[PDB]
């Protein structure tokens, strides 16, 4: 919930969707809901 999700490349996420304010974090998942969720 702390952060953001979008899709493209920033981290590797090539097929799914990734969640990264700066980089802290580069968390990504196949679930777009996982990345905004249990990305932080």
């Amino acid at each position: 919930d702390d952060g953001l999700c979008y899709e493209g490349t920033n981290c590797g996420k090539v097929g799914k969707y990734c969640c990264s304010p700066i980089g802290k974090y580069c968390v990504c998942y196949d679930s777009k809901a996982i990345c905004n969720k249990n990305c932080t």
